[PDB]
Order: C-alpha cells, then structure tokens, then sequence
C-alpha cells in the first residue's frame, strides 16, 4: 500500500532527465539518440530478430504442451467477462495508434520502395511483410508477459507486479532485492517511453488531419502542445474519474468506430480488389513467415540494417515497451481463462482483425497507385491516411471520424497504462492513488512533447530512436520471463505429487547403476 | 416413403430449363455461360481461393481437437467395413474422370505454358501445381461435407439429408420450411451439374480413345450421343438393379484396373525419372503450398484471372459440386469410424494415390517433352493419354484397357450419385425409388449431352463455365456446413454435462463482478 | 556367450576382400568404386532422398502419437543418467569428425560455388543448406534405429541385436534364421565402413594439421599410416582396458572451448547476425532442399548430390547400427517422446551453433577479402581459419587433440557395439572380438586412403555410399518393425482385443443384412 519510493524515484529521475535534456538541449539530445540507436541496432539487433520469433514458437508450444488445460485462477473457476466482451477490451488496450498511423503508410511504402531482398511494385510482399509486423510476432509478446503475470497473480497468488513473476528464477529474497526493484523500474521506464512514442505519433497525425479537414490551416509548434494537452487531459481523467463509464464502454466504442471506418473504405473503395488481397496476403504471409523472420542486418548483402532499424527493430522494440502494461491489463481481465484460451484469444483474434484492417486500407492505397491516383503526396507518413480518405467520396465526414478514432484508440490504452503504472508504484495494489496515476499520465505527455519538439523537422526519427533504446533493457526481461514462466508452470500443485515420484525413482536408478558397476 | 415433390420439381425445372435452352439456343447459351463465368470469377473468385484453404485448415484442427476421438455413431461401435475395403470405396466413389483426363494434360500443360508468377519449362512447379489441385484442397471438401452428414445421421440420429446438417443453425423448423428446401435443391442441382461435367469430359476422352485405337475414324456428334447413351445405361443399371455387386466389386475392380495401368506406365516408361520426381513433387508441393493457396486474380500483375478460371476455380467448383453426393456416400460407408480416423482416411490416403498417379503420368509426359518426343500432338486434352500410351511398347492393347478403366471410373461414382439423389427426394430414405434414381441418372446425361453439343469446338470451355456457375450457390452451403458442424460437435452428449457447469459458474462469476462494480461504483 | 561364427565370417570376408583388393590392385579398386557409385546414385539416389525425409516425418509423428508416452523399460521406471550426462554422451558418441572436417569447408564451399538451383555468393543458402545436412535429417536416423533397439531390448525383453528388433515382421523363426543373420552382417559391414570413412577423413585433417603446425614438415602417405596406427590404439585401448562418460564430457568441454575461441575473437556480431538468418532460411527452404533430386537444376544436381547429400545420408546411415545400440544402452527408462526430442533437437542445436561460429567466420572472411580457401583442400580449411585469428597457434593444436577425442569416443563405442552383434547381443563382449573389429576398421581406413592417391576424399566417399546402400533398406524396414511392436504393447492389447471383436460383429451383421436384403 506504500508508494515504493525505491521504484518511483529512479523512474522519475530518468524521465525528468529526458525532459530537461530533450527540451533544454535539442541538438545534444538528437545526436545521442542517433548514436544510441546505431550501437543498439548493430550490436543487439540480432537479439530482437532472434528472440522475436522465439516468442512465437514458445507461446504456440505452451498452448499445446500439457499446460493449455491449466486455468488462470482456481480449478473450476469461470471467466467473469463474456468472450465477446473479453476480446473487445484486449484489442482496445492492446492497440493504440498503429492501425491509423501505419494502416496506409506501411503497406504503401513497401509497394513503392520495396523491402530488402526483394523488388519494388510487388503487392505480395508489400502486404505479407505488413502482416509480419502486426499479426503474430507482436501479439506473442503480450501473451508471454500477460500469461506470466496472470499465472503468478491468480494461480500462485502473488502481488500484481513484474518482479513477482520472477520469483521462481530469483526466489523471494530477490523480488524485494536489487533485482526486483530493477525489473519493476524497467517496466515503468519502458511503459512511459512506450506510450509517449504512440502519443507523439498520434499527435502528429491528429494535427495533420486538422490541416486536411481545415478545422485549422496548418499545424504549428503550439498546436502540438494543444493536441497533447487535450489528449493527456482526456485519458488522465478517464483513468482516475469515477464519473462516466469504465474501460469496458470505451473499449466497445473503439470497435464500433473502427468498424465504421473500415466498412466505409471497404464499401466505397475498391471492394473486389480489397477482397482479392485477403487470401493473397495471408498465403504470402504464411509462405514467407520464416524467410521474413530470418531477415537481419546481414540480409540483402548487409544493406538491410538501415531498413530494419526503422521498420522491424522499431516495431519489436515498440511492442515490447507496451508489453509491461498490456500484460498486466490482460492479466486483470482473464481471471479464469485456461492457458490455451488466453494464448489463442490474444494471438489469433487480434491478429485476424489486423489482417483485415491492413488489407482494407493497405489494399486501397496500393490499388490507387496501380490505377494512377497516388495518395503519397509529399511523402509525410502522417498525411497519408487522410489523403486516402479524402480521395474516396464522402471522406470529408470520415476524415473527422478518423480523428475521434485516433483520439479514442490512444485513450483506451493510455488510461490503462496510467492505472497500471500506478499499481507498480505501490506494492502491486489494484487501487492506485489518483495522484500517482495522474502523475504518470503527465510523464508520458512530457516525454511525448519532448520527443516531438526536440525532433523538429524530422520528429518521427527522434520518436523512434528513443523507443528502441528505452525498450532494449526490457527486451531481456521478456526473455527471462520465458524461463521464469516455465518454472512456474512445471512446479504446479497438480504436478508436485507426480514430480516427487520421478525424483525418487531417478535417485534410486542412479544409485543402482553406480553400485552395480562396481560389483 | 413419400416423394419430396417440393424438391423434385424446383430442381427438375432448372435441369429442364437448361436442356431446352442448350439444344435449341446453342448460340445464346454459350454467350450467357461465358458472361456468367466472368461475373462469378470477377466477384466471387476470392471466395473459392479464400475458402478453399479454410477447408483444409478447418478439417485439420477438427481432427486434432478434442472432437477427433468422437465416434461416428454410438460409443463402443465398431466399423462394419474392412479398413482396406473402406478406402477402396472411398476413392472409387470420390474420384471419377478426373485422374484419367488430367493425368497427362495438366502436368504437361504447366511444363510448357507455365503458371502465373513462374517461368516455363519448370518441372518442380509443373508437378507441385497438379498436386495442389488434386491432393488436399479437393479432398478436404469431401471430409467437411461427409463429416457433417455422418455426424448428424449417426451420432445424432437425424435424417440423411443436407438440410438436417444445418439444424444446429436454422433449427428443426428452419430445416423444413424454406431454407432447408433451398439447401436440398442446391445440392441436387450441384450434383446434377457436377456429375454432368464428368460425363461430358469422360465422353470426350472415350471418343478420343476410339480414334486413337482406330475403332472409330472420326468422333462426330452422333457418336458422343452413342457413348453417353451407353454410359448412362451403365450406371442406371448398376444403381437400381440388385444384381452385379454394385459396390465393393466395381469399386475394387477400379483399384485393380487403375493400378494395372499405373504400373504399366511405371515399368515400361522412364522408371528412374518417375522415381526422381516422386520426392521432388512432394517437396515442392509442401514448399509452395501457401504460395499457390494465395494465388488470386491479382497474381502475375493481374494476368492470373484467366488462368484461374480454367484450372483453379474450375477445380474448386468441380469438387464443390461433387461433395453433396460424395459426402453423403462417405457417411454411409464410415459408420462407427471415429472423426480423426475418418478425416485422416479421406484427406491422406486418397491424396497419396493421386500423388503417385500424377508422377507416373505427369512425369512420363514431362520426360518425353524434355527428350524431344512430345505427346502434345495438336494440343487437345482428350487425346494426350492415348498419345502417351501409344508411345510405349504394348500401348495398343494397353490403350483399350484405359478406355474400360475410364468407363468404370465413372460408373462407380455416377451410380452412387443417382442413388444419393433419389435419397434426397425421399426425405432421406436410404433405399429410394428405382424410377426416381433412374430419372435422376437420365437428367445427368441430358445436361452432360447439352454441354457438349452446345459448345461445339469449345466443348471443354462450355462444360467448365456451367460447372462454376452451378457450383457457386453450393459454395456457401459448404461454408455454412463448417459453421453448423462445430456447433453440432460442441453440443454433444459427452460434452453437454461439462458445458452446463462452466456456463453456470460463468454466470455466477459475471454476476459477482457486476455487483462488486456496483458496490464500488456508489462510493 | 558364443561368438556366432556364422556372422563374423561373412563380415570378415567382405572386410578382408576389400583390404586385399584396395591394397593389391589400386586401379581396379578405384575403377570399381566409381562404377558402383554411379550405379547406386542413379538407380537409388531417390531412395536416399525420398526416404531421408520420411525418417524426419516418421519420428515426429511417433513422438506426437500416443506412443510418445510409452517408457522404455518397466512401467514407472526412471532414467539411470542425469539429463545433462545423458545428452553429453549421445552427442559425443553420435558425432565423429564431421563437425571438425566440415565445420568450415561446407558452408564456405556453397558460398563460393553455390548449390543446385541457386546463385553463388549467397550466405542465406550457404548456411541454410549446411544445417540441412547436420541438424534433423541426420539425427532422425539415429532416433529411428536407437528407438527400435531400445524398445525391443527393454520393453519387450528381446536380445540386444539389430535382428531382434525385426521379429515383428520376420518372426521369431526368421530372426534366428537367415534373414536375421544378414541383417546382422549388414549391420557390421555398414559400421566398419562408416567408421573407417570417418577414420580416413580424421587422419587427413590431423595429417594436414601437423603440416600446418610445423610439427611434421610435410604430409606423407607414410606419415598418415603413423596417425591411423596411433589413433587405432587409443580407441582400442578405451574399449578394452579399465571411461566413456569421462571422455564424452572432455569432448564437450574441449569442443566448446574451441567454439568459444572463434566466437570471441572472430566477428562476434556477424556470427550472431547469422544465428537467426540461418534458422529462418533453414525452415524456409526445408522442403525445397528436402526435394532436391537429380532432376533438379536440369541434371546438374546429380554430380553435386553424390558428393554432398547422398554421401551424408549414406554416411549417417552407416553409423546408425552402432549409434543405435549405444543410444539404447544409455536411454533406459526414458519415455519415447523424451527420447526423440533429446536426440533430434539438442544435437541439432549444437550443430546449428557450431556451423554458425565456424561457417560464419569463414564466410565473412570471404566477404572481407581475406580468403582462407588457399589451395582448396577440404582438410586445410579449418587450420587456415584458426591461423587467421589471433592466438590460433595454440588453438590450432587443440583442434588436432579435438579431432582425436571426437573420433575416439565414437570409435570406442563402435567396437564395443561391434563386439556385441557377434556375441549374440551380450553386453560384455569378449575383449579380443572388440580388438579384432577395431583393427579391421583401421585396415579399411588405410585401404581407402592409400588407394585414393591424390583424391583420397572421393575414394572414401564412393565406398561408404556402396557399403551403406544395403543398410538403407534395413532402416526403411525398421519403420515398419517399430510400428508393428509399438502397437502390440501390453497397454494396448486389451483395447485392441475388444475393438477387433466389436468390428467383427459389425461386419458379420452387415453380411447377414446383405443376405437378408439381396435375397
Ligand atoms: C536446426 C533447427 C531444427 C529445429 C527447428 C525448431 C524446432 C523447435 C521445437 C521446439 C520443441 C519444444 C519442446 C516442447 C514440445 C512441446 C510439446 C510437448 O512437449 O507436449 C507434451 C506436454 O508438455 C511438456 O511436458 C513439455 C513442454 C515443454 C515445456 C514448455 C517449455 C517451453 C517450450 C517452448 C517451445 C520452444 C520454443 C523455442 C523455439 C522453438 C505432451 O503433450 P500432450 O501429452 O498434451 O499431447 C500428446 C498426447 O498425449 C498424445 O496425442
Ligand atoms: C490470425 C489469422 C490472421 C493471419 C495471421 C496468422 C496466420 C494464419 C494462421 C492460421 C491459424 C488458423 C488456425 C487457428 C485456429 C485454432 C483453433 C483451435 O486451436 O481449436 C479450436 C478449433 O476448432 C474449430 O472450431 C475450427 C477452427 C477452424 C480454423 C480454420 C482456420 C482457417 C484459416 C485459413 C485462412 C484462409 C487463408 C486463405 C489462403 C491464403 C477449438 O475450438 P472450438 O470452437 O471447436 O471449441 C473448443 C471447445 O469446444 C471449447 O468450447
Ligand atoms: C516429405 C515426405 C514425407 C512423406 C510421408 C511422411 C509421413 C510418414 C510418417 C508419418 C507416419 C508414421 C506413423 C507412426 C505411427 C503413429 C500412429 C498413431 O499412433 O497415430 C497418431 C499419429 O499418427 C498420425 O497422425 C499420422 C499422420 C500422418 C502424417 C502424414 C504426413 C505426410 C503428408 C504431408 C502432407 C502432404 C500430403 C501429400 C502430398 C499431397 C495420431 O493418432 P492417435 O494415435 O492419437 O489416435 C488414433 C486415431 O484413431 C486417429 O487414427
Ligand atoms: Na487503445
Ligand atoms: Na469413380
């Protein structure tokens, strides 16, 4: 119930230093972020690439290897959220602004420029390589972190923290030791920079749309603060205000506005061409899955390092930053699901929705390029979605609807992050003081502004460089959550009696052999 | 039993509407079919491609899930057919003219012309594409349709109708009024138009068999009528008459005769080159399985649209239209057989026989092409097999036995279609009227003839256009069968007791949560 | 206790005839080997390739199947060796000089020359095709043979022979009769020529290692005779006097030191960029490489396959008879599923990391420009690589000591096993019977090395393919024999007995119903 000042103070100091450094000295901060990315991507990029696909293997195995039957709670327990409602709150908190910002930019960018090891103007690899970054590899990080927290919190009954998930690996003395503190600090620093990156990427696109919709003429440096201040003041209140409906209501407004914007483009846009990419993109994704997972800085004659540092290694570092707080939320909602249900509900359902979104939006953008109409414009990634919407008839009203979607796809996740950061500040208490939950909401905004204003002309690169550095320390925490998780699952109360017999029989068999050899 | 006159008449009107429209207005029928094919392929082409692979995935998780152990019948039941004789009737009924007609022409056509997104003269792609069209995607449609009927008929004791398999979705009342009747005429129309495509294709190859054997000099239009007339008598006599050991003897004769012609080509032909292709075709098939499963009209920079309508979408429509009556037959001969045992038996064993078949005949044809001696000839698909056989020693005598095998590969499947069609008009009576079984056999021959005389030179094109159109309505019945199947399986007696406790506990937990939220909500 | 002279004599005649033939008439022996090699590769090339992949499929399906839980021994038994000590002795005994000889020659050869159907200078396929030959296809033959012997010996109580694992097919009378003596003769000839092929290659690399290290001025045919004789006594001494566990652990520690040396002082980061780039490519092309016959590349693959793929498959099949009975001996009380995974995966993991450190470090040198190819002799690639790295003059000698233990641990277990197939499956075989087979292996090793002249590699390869062809069909027949007696387990007869009775009634009812209705 205390404030665990051994976790708040180290996390505040790093956050405050970034705000002072980024805002105070823009030139120095930008150079360090560029230098830090090169060292991280060069000497550590293999870790993201190698372990990014180990998570997918590890999770699928855990969902079939004798543990899919265990239940995240007590035996005979039942889920407190109906399946349809349960799925809605996980994709709303799981996804922020990644289907809006990159829904059109990414599949279109790979169509024009191409991907390393391939040619340009290829719709098979433009779409398949987009599904690679948004279907299984990213959502397998949430399952691993969410499952480790869900099991320890419910089956074993420990505090709601990320250190407690490591009790098997570092014992109970280490959960209160220097390691327990460090694992918890890295979960807040990752979350603050993980959300601040998506706040900065959503403030750019909301401001970009206003120029399109002409509510405003063009974004300015003060406009970004205005958008961030409104977005910050929205999720900060929605998290810590009893008035209004909870996250289960907002999580349902997301899936309604998102389906409104997807159905509009699907119907108005090239329906038949969109429907043809759905099998072609899934078929190309499954045949190229391992070929794409084996792409490193050594691929394409060693020239793919620059591409990976902006597309793959950024996404993997981005999703890992959101895992510490999207794992804790996913744990809260399950409370009764079996390991198989949790794994297959997180891996397959969010992956199916992301497949349809990118074919409706990525397919429309690519189809426009083939036809002759090009929504690329000046190339800015923020302006591409609204250039597509405005091309379609009736897009003026939908351009406005896309803003509410942009704002409401970050509020659902940002508010959950604050309430999840608040519980780490205390000793895993579900109820968090509204002041610490509001204090962390401001921290993401202060970082979100710092990464945007400091970036200047190129604010995307600065927002992406800092995320990769802030997520590298927590990449290893996720790797060590695979070993901690298996130790917990093996030492289950429904396996202790069976494991004791094997320990006894194994000891005797060794004793018989050593004595038998002498005789 | 009482004839289902509410299904015979609406289905018979479609059949007779096409016959008069085809013989009398050949000029206007071909135009409509070609225009209909364009409308279907352009708009619903993705459906065949997208859901042709969901069937493979759906019937693999079903076999691998907890439903695999279920037994198609009571618990403690045991199959009534020797597992060897179960396969023989499974393959004999499930396959007809296909292997004989496209055994040589498909692998050779892809070797010369190539496939979209690939170069010509590529043996790996040529062989790994004909295995795609004939191994797992086609036989996964039979398993889904056959399993839905087998489960409802035996495990749940409903009537043997395609409507009854939808009771989980539309209910016992929906399955009777108007949706059930629609699903029961779309199944008869698909069966009539799916078996008429095989009859037309078989008559074309039989006519070429007599030209190559020189028994007939020139196949005119009055000999095709002679061939179809003999064939339609063959499977009407077998279907209705109680003598002759209709099945388990003519189905066992098909393996004996099918293997005799495969062994002849294997040993007389390039045996070592055939065996070198066998591991290369399977390896290439599994490597490119998902590249071919995602080949839509957007492939080859938009050039694949015309290719798919001739090979991929035609096959998926050809197999979709045969699944109403193959699935119904596979249910009867698979009583007491578990779900996993049923799915693996259908998916794997028939897929293995096809793989060996196309290596011996596709490999021999491709090997000849490389050497310099080409059996392509003029390029008619109906004359390739006999061009291959006559290029080997002893082919003259062995070309006559290919025609007999060609006929017997239709009779074993056409007689089971007429019998199943009669059952669909007897409210599911296993033994239907002889004059309803025979009437439906004559209907199949009438349409098969109408699509040959109407086409003229492009007889094959007219047969493929109509099959795709007739099998489009049933594409959605198969999509719906895989939604009513999981509900049927889920609501099983063995799982019913456990489900009730889980629902009961879930309601309490949900109610407990909402109350706690209210208690915290107030203050 | 008897020596089964009716199996020893036929084995000796084939072994002795080869020694006289090769030494007596080198020209005739070399000409016959080339003629026989072409005859087998053309006619039976598909058999090695077609059934090479069926072994991988067959073993995974058996571990997946219900049989996976059957325990090799009595119900509720426990293993005699710790999992780490059991793993260490399976790899040391199952791997001879293959990793040392081809650690740098194979991945580097494919980078320069390419592979059938692919362009040259491709690091992706150089490493992906290198792991094809050393990860799953090879180690799956060991599990098929090791499992058939382990199951029949322990869970059925039959004598520890290769013929005793065939009684489900040939019957008890057949195994005692003639077919089961030819299976024992072929099981001896294959292991004599397989172990002599690796002894020949080991002597070439040690002979080249001495010349490179300046210990011996030049490599002379009379110098190699000294190496083989010295190597002959080491493994004969270990299998006779009063061991395996100690030397198998000295293998792993000493080998891991050599791998750590190259890893640390080589391009560490570039090595790690290939760890996921080779696993991704391996899984991508697994079925493209698994379906590579002589028909691939339009007849150009026939000459390549006989040198790389069909050679390895015949080389690993040669070692299966005696690695099968060694794997069975130490795997008492392990479940079938635990046996398959402990053999297929862990040795594949060590091989995958071995070639990345050594194949990667040799390919980067090619890319940089400093090529270690030199003259191009396969036996000099390793010592070119080590000398390039700093400190490779002391680590270039430990490679030769590591070439001794690698062969000695496997050769020590070959003689012990070869002396058991002659004494009616008696574990404690006569000391002189092991010695007799120990020097018969050395005589064959020299015969192929001397008769080969300048091209000693081709003579060793052409004769192991012919010697391992008869035993290709014994492994193909072990899949059927293994399935026959796995089904007929004590924990399935009651279930199988009831099912057959019910099925017979169902057939009887149908036949009676048919008569009633047919009338
Ligand atoms: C050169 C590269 C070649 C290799 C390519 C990569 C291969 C990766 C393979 C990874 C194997 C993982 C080993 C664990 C297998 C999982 C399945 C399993 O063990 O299931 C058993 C139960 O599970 C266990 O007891 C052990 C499971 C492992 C514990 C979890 C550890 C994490 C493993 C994650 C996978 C590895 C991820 C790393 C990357 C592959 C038995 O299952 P069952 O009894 O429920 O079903 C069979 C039924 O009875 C008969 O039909
Ligand atoms: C996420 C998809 C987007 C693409 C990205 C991922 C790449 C594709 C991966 C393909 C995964 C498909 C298979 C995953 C489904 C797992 C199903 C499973 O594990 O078990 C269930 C499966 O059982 C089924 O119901 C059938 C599932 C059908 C799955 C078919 C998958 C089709 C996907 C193919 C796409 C087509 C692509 C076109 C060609 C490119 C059991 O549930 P149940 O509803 O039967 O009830 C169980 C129990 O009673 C509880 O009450
Ligand atoms: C690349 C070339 C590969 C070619 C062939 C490889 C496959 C052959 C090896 C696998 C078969 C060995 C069978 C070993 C005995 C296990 C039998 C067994 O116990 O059944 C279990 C394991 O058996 C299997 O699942 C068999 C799987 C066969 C795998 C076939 C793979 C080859 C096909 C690949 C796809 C390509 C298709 C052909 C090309 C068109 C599963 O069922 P269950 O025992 O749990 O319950 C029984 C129930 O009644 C069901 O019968
Ligand atoms: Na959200
Ligand atoms: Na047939």
């Amino acid at each position: 119930a205390s404030l665990n000042w051994s976790v708040i103070v180290p996390a505040l100091v790093i956050v405050l230093a970034t705000v002072v450094w980024g805002i105070g000295f823009k030139d120095s901060f930008t150079n360090f972020a560029s230098s830090a990315l090169s060292a991280v991507v060069d000497n550590l990029g293999w870790a993201f690439i190698l372990f990014g696909t180990v998570f997918v293997f590890f999770i699928v195995v855990i969902a079939a290897s004798k543990f899919g039957t265990i239940r995240l709670g007590r035996i005979d327990e039942a889920p407190e959220f109906r399946t349809v409602s349960w799925i809605s709150m996980m994709f709303a908190a799981g996804m922020g602004i990644g289907l809006m910002f990159y829904g059109t930019t990414e599949p279109l960018t790979f169509y024009r420029n191409g991907v390393p090891g391939h040619d340009e103007h290829n719709v098979g690899v433009a779409m398949s390589t987009t599904m690679f970054h948004w279907t299984l590899h990213p959502w397998a990080i949430y399952a691993i972190v969410g499952l480790a927290i869900a099991y320890s919190t419910f089956r074993v009954g420990r505090k709601q923290l990320l250190s407690s998930a490591f009790v098997p690996l570092i014992g109970e003395k280490g959960a209160e030791g220097w390691l327990g503190k460090l694992i918890d600090i890295l979960a807040i620093i990752a979350t603050v920079f993980g959300t601040a990156c998506s706040l900065g990427l959503g403030a750019l696109q909301i401001g970009a749309g206003l120029s399109a919709a002409n509510i405003i003429e063009d974004p300015s440096d003060w406009t970004i603060v205005g958008i961030v201040s409104v977005l910050t003041l929205a999720f900060i209140f929605s998290a810590i205000s009893g008035v209004g409906k909870g996250i289960q209501y907002l999580s349902n407004a997301n899936m309604v506005l998102a389906a409104l914007l997807a159905i509009f483009v699907f119907v108005v846009g090239p329906t038949v061409s969109i429907l043809n990419l759905l099998p072609g993109s899934i078929g190309n994704y499954l045949s190229n899955f391992f070929q794409m997972a084996g792409r490193t800085a050594m691929s394409a004659d060693g020239t793919a390092g620059e591409w990976l540092g902006s597309w793959t290694i950024f996404y993997w570092a981005w999703w890992i930053s959101w895992s510490p707080f999207v794992g804790m939320f996913l744990a809260r909602i399950s409370r009764g699901r079996s390991i198989r249900e949790f794994i297959l509900g997180v891996l397959l359902v969010p992956a199916g929705v992301s497949t349809v979104w990118f074919s409706i939006f990525g397919g429309t953008a690519i189809v426009f390029e083939q036809n002759g109409e090009s929504i690329w414009g000046d190339g800015a990634a923020e302006e591409q979605l609204f250039g597509l919407l405005h091309a379609l008839p009736g897009g003026q009203i939908m351009g406005i609807i896309a803003m509410i979607l942009l704002g409401t796809f970050f509020i659902t996740s940002a508010d959950s992050a604050s309430t999840v950061m608040g519980t780490m500040s205390q000793h895993g208490q579900l109820e968090a003081n509204k002041w610490v939950t509001a204090a962390w909401g401001v921290a993401t905004a202060a970082i979100g502004l710092t990464l945007l204003l400091s970036g200047g002309d190129n604010a995307l690169s600065n927002l992406q460089n800092v995320t990769i550095v802030a997520a590298t320390p927590f990449l290893f925490v996720v790797i060590g959550l695979m070993f901690a998780l298996v130790k917990d699952l093996s030492n289950d109360v429904i396996y202790l009696e069976y494991r004791e017999q094997q320990r006894f029989n194994a000891r005797l068999a060794r004793e018989r052999r050593v004595h038998n050899e002498h005789r």
